[PDB]
């Protein structure tokens, strides 16, 4: 064998390269046309490209010799990120910059053919307005965020009120603190929980004849949190901003809950509107509660419901909070005696459901619940990985019992005594492979066929298929997607259309209308049918030669799946330089069969300069089960470079054109973190290091993300210690050339304080780096300037430190 | 020529080389002469004096006479037992005061009561503050008494009486940063950092006597208010806590601090217990009495204690005034409105401040700490010396006397004052020295004033700008300028309170420092005349340095009109034939010369470790340097980075005719401060000259950076647009090479001076105009890098930089 090297390019003429070389519609939904006679069934509306509304027709009948391509219709006259609905008015509502529009399209008045125009809600507002929601009850009000506090705006009266009075916007951060409606840092970022405020959908009559609507919300206090100073992004000031970041070990915010009353007299404008706390503290109620996952309200509108985890996160609850449950907030100590003795002591919290496990509670969004059947019941299907090690769906039916804890008694409750008994458990799957219950995926549930329809990886882990079975006596669990493609669906409400987003390694992303039938004799039974497309495809993508995915039975007795880009044009006998790129971390998978020319673009770009692009899944990434992914736990780091060296000598004998002689290793976020770990543990197998905003250091990172896969610090110090490149220093080579660090100046989440406290104990250490900063960027690169110079110095500092002979003579 | 190509060590090796070099590797300072007065005794004085073994005081005795076959050396006894930066001292009871630490401590030694033969125990002052107490005075007219600052707030303490008492209440330390920020006896960071005034509050010399038997001690103090200044964010020492400290920093152009003087009449029973201290403004606002004054230099008090001076300049710095400043100017606080009329009326029109001199530039005031005012002979006027560029354009000696007039001026009429109402005419105005070179008043260099014999002994480059040499001179019929140190040798100097006696701590090129106690005799026929004599050693020279060749001192006459010096290394054997890479070190900015006729071997140790390895290795000193008069210094007035490059490639090309092993087509440069600024403006402006850059601390961009400095070289903002572009190098970031393996920027992450913004906006603009940059952060350095493992990684990222992308043929290769 004798070394392949690759083209020596300037770096003017690498940025010709890059420069020379160079969203897909969302967020369904179906409105049937009410037609008696005329020829379209459906109207769907949804987003694509500035990024705005579409709709198009679904026709009853399809010249089956033809392939219907569907039309993109413009809902509006001139982005938009997510829109809601009342299918009772046809009321639309949605944000676009600053300001919030709303339309008509579906009920009361009409169908409209042309696009229709855009009409403003005005505002007696200061500062920009954050997510806007619809009152599913009344669909003339809406509700929304102005300076952490909840405000609501009647479209047709042109009426504003305040109804949060909590955060003090004239005075500042330190003293301030409190917010009311909106999530934490945290819950956005590792519970993706983006709003923190949930309407009522009915509404309770007056004696003066009207109607009382709803919003449940929390208040959060971030008192006790860690204030932390980020460089502000004009670097002009010179100066920092103070944000709360709960890290590791520290306190989280004083969450609690509240709840709205608005008054709506005969007329239509507010009488009067009270704000409800609690009975009692949050600490008593919901006994070691330390976070709020998910809430929102049953479809009956009796009950409002909230999933509740522990501090560790391996205790999910689901409690059900009537309304009674809440009073009035007062000064007078005496008065609210008063209202907490005519509250009723059986009126209490109902934990419905509880479970706990030894690795962790992933949080997903699937909780359908029925219609209240029985009296003193609520059915409800729910997902979980405790029971069989992966995430099923599980029919479960709760008695609603009256609680063995009266509160007038003075004593204080015992741990089970909100715990309501299981009348069943029906489980609706079963088996090696998990129901996505995170980024759009969730659970269409037909009540009368009685059936559930879910997103898996029954089929493969690599693919994301459409799958539908039956809730009341499950069994067989039918296909409804195509195999070797990876699909994120979205089925209609009214289960006979479903919309498929698509693609696979070799043909690029498409989307796909499909049809479902179903026999007359039999509602269980359900087949699809090819009905239409709402996006072709980009073909073979021009210059685009992707990697064929390779699997192998590991030492560890799991199947390790890979991507495997080869070099462009191949020469037998030449042995090529190889880069690794990696992420490995909880709650992502790279390796399915997905097209990896959008996002993973330059990894193609490697492959045809003479690089062999490697990328590994190792043990903890999500798709997989608990058991796969609970590997590392109190070990992050430890493992995971093991994975991808034992997968890399797969290849490295298969093909042996794969030189081990020059291994590059890169990633961003987890993925520089690793890269670091490899480098720092593998210095033998790894030559050279690029790490991408990398978490150097674990009592850095915030508690939700930490705590869950490492524990409380404190009961977990070598976990910590051995998983912290930023204490073992001195493991680093003696050797330059080996080590860069890229890193984003302005970063919130995996913060510059890494980076820097690395480079202290790596000076200390007397070890060698290279470092770029890119001072105009947060946690990921938002700005073409920068990401142009990124992936500039990523194939130039390949070239000069592993590729070409010049490389190969700096040894 | 073939080129040569230095030997490629791996960082591991080279991290040992400059170990070794250094496995091997302060002086004595604050001298003071104190008579021991005994007819019978075999010693005259005894001086004592701060040095090392732990920075204490140590003292030697000063012998009657000497064995002139042998050098002397003075024996250190050492005069305590337990670092002391400074220290106090009080000649009529003998008494020491000296912050240690934490503590302030006092002993007595030479007064009154004798010399001691052994150590004596430091006392501690004790205390109620919680905090560190800085900035220890001993009262001159009271040793009992003393002074300190405890959270900008001027504290006394007795020493005997044990009494503590808090003089000034604007600083809460209980409130945070912005609700605050005010001060009291403290000078804010621009007069520290660009004035080098440390201390903001002066003790009156005399004390006042009550008519009950007590008496009144005064303070005169600056009182700064800092809310109008820019509030910077620098990150915390403690990465740990990813946190920022919050301090003021008025950038050029912004806010200054608002500035007054205020005064603490302490009135003092016959006990020595405090009856009441009166706290007093000023009868009208710093604002009118001084009109157009920006910075209060300097402060202090004639020697009667009849009146506080000041040396005072105007934003620009183009004006400087000494004013006298009369106690009786100052009234006490009062709220009450009606009461304060009163009091205002209560002081005489007559009363007015008398600005005793006044002079402008068109370049700048450079101050300096020569300042000496003579005891009162006539009742309405003052005699003292001062020092001016302003007259010739060199720093030289003026024994001016000034008239203490009546103003015009009356506060009663209720208008404010014209522009000339407190300027004093000038009796007259005798030059003592003259020529174009100049006497040095900065960093220690001072006059010393023999008021019997009318001499004054200072220092200066009358012999040449690469020496600096003690002199002495009459201040009466002024004419021969004698010189007492001996040729050859550069000197920093200490001349006795007695003007019998000298010490200098001297060195050249080849041999280290040496420091050497010097006898001042004179001839009976003729006092004016003054001659030497070596009396003794305080500290020998360590002796040539092992494997240390020296540079030598060139220079050329430039096409600018000026004689241009540097300094030339030449690589360690050199090899006929073989052309060798040259590497360019730098300041070339004000206030700094690097070449001059002193031992390098101690602070530019490694510019000889690049010569060894087989560099050639230049300095110059570039139009901007200090020692050659005002008008070279002036040359980049308004025009920062405009001309510096020009001087050093000049010079470059003039070492390149005489010696053509200077490999011109690889030419590197590297700097820090104003260094890594013009490190920087080498590759922008001459990229042909210039393979590698590498920057330490660079200032990129000129309104980053604070008003004293910026201000006093480049003006206002406003008024000089083009000259703050041209001079700002983050500005210009598209004309740097797209050639990598040629920028390196260092920069300390938690630097006070030179923040790291700088840095970072400039790769900000690299990064956006696709230019490719290596970096280097220090996260644990200020402005000047301090702990020795963060150092020895910049000496070898250094080497290891030049050696890859210079030096060798690896680096040749990379084309």
């Amino acid at each position: 064998l004798e070394p392949f090297y690759v083209e020596r390019y300037s770096w003017s003429q690498l940025k010709k390269l890059l420069a020379d070389t160079r969203k897909a519609p969302h967020d369904f939904m179906f409105v049937k046309r009410n037609d008696p006679d005329g020829p379209h069934s459906d109207r769907i509306y949804y987003l694509a490209m500035e990024n705005t509304l579409f709709y198009s027709e679904i026709p009853k009948t399809i010249n089956r010799a033809a392939v219907l391509m569907l039309s993109w219709k413009p809902l509006l006259d001139l982005g938009i990120a997510s829109y809601d609905y009342h299918q009772g008015s046809g009321t639309f509502l949605f944000q676009a910059g600053s300001g919030i529009y709303h339309v008509k399209d579906g009920g009361p008045q009409g169908f409209t053919q042309q696009p229709l125009r855009p009409n403003l809600v005005e505002t007696s507002c200061p500062n920009i307005r954050m997510d806007p929601k619809l009152c599913p009850a009344d669909p003339d009000w809406i509700a929304f965020i102005h300076s952490n506090d909840i405000w609501i705006s009647n479209i047709v009266t042109r009426e504003e009120r305040r109804l949060t009075y909590v955060h003090n916007e004239l005075a500042n951060m330190e003293e301030d603190a409190r917010s009311a409606g909106v999530a934490t840092f945290v819950l956005q970022e590792e519970f993706d929980r983006y709003s923190g405020y949930w309407w009522c959908p009915k509404a309770e009559t007056t004696p003066s004849g009207g109607k009382i609507l709803r919003i449940l919300y929390e208040e959060n206090d971030e008192s006790e949190v860690e204030i932390i100073h980020v460089t502000s992004p004009m670097l002009e000031t010179r100066r920092a901003d103070s944000f709360r970041y709960p890290k590791t070990g520290t306190a989280n915010p004083k969450v609690t809950f509240k709840m709205s009353e608005i008054m709506i007299d005969a007329e239509g404008r507010i009488i009067d509107v009270i704000d409800k706390e609690l009975i009692q503290p949050f600490e008593i109620l919901f006994e070691g509660v330390e976070y709020i996952a998910r809430a929102g309200w049953t479809p009956e509108g009796k009950y409002a419901w909230s999933i509740l985890l522990d501090r560790s996160q391996t205790r999910l609850q689901i409690v059900l909070i009537s309304p009674e449950l809440f009073i009035p907030v007062e000064d007078d100590v005496m008065e609210r005696q008063r209202l907490i003795e005519s509250v009723p002591d059986s009126v209490t919290p109902l934990i419905i459901y509880e479970e706990t496990t030894d690795i962790w509670i992933n949080i997903h969004d699937i909780f359908h619940v029925f219609p209240q059947s029985h009296e003193e019941e609520i059915e409800f299907i729910f997902a979980s990985e405790c029971k069989t090690g992966f995430r099923h769906l599980y029919k479960i039916t709760s008695i609603l019992k009256e609680s063995k804890y009266k509160r007038s008694s003075g004593g204080l409750p015992a741990p089970s005594d909100f715990k309501c008994p299981i009348k069943e458990e029906i489980a609706i799957t079963s088996g090696e492979w998990e129901v996505l219950g995170r980024h759009g995926s969730n659970i269409q549930v037909d009540e009368v066929r009685r059936l559930v329809y879910f997103e898996g990886t029954k089929d493969s882990p690599l693919e994301h298929h459409l799958y539908v079975v039956s809730y009341v006596n499950p069994g067989e669990v039918t296909r409804l997607t195509d195999r070797g493609y990876s699909h994120s669906c979205c089925i209609s409400q009214h289960c006979d259309f479903f919309i498929s987003k698509y693609s696979n390694q070799k043909n690029p992303h498409c989307v796909s209308l499909y049809k479902l039938s179903s026999p007359e004799d039999d509602p269980t039974c359900k087949t699809k049918e090819f009905w239409a497309t709402i996006l072709d495809s980009a073909g073979p993508l021009p210059d685009y030669t992707p990697p064929e995915i390779f699997s192998f039975e590991s030492t560890t007795g799991f199947t390790l799946y890979g991507m495997l880009y080869k070099p462009h044009d191949l020469q037998p006998g030449k042995k090529y330089p190889t880069v690794l790129f990696i992420y490995g971390g909880p709650q992502v998978q790279l390796v399915n069969n997905r097209f990896k020319g959008v996002k993973y673009f330059r990894l193609n770009t490697l492959a045809s300069l003479g690089y062999v692009v490697v990328v590994i899944d190792n043990r903890g990434s999500c798709h997989r089960g608990l058991k796969f992914e609970g590997a590392f736990k109190y070990k992050m780091g430890q493992i995971e470079i093991d994975d991808q060296v034992e997968g890399l000598q797969y290849l490295a004998s298969r093909y042996d054109f794969i030189d081990l002689d020059r291994v590059g290793i890169h990633g961003w976020s987890y993925g520089g973190y690793l890269s670091l770990m490899a480098l720092m543990q593998r210095s033998d197998i790894f030559r050279v290091a690029i790490a991408g905003a990398p978490v150097t250091l674990w009592i850095f990172y915030d508690t939700g993300y930490t705590e869950r896969y490492m524990g409380h610090p404190d009961q977990n110090e070598q976990g910590y210690y051995l998983g912290s490149v930023a204490m073992q220093a001195e493991k680093f080579p003696s050797e330059p050339n080996r080590l860069l660090l890229l890193h984003g100046f302005l970063d919130e989440n995996v913060h510059f304080a890494h980076t820097s406290i690395l480079l202290s104990f790596l000076v200390r250490a007397g070890k060698p780096y290279d470092l770029q900063i890119y001072p105009q960027e947060r946690h990921s690169i938002r700005v073409p300037e920068s990401g142009e110079h990124y992936e500039l110095h990523l194939l130039h500092y390949l070239q000069e430190n592993l590729g070409s002979r010049i490389a190969a003579l700096k040894v």
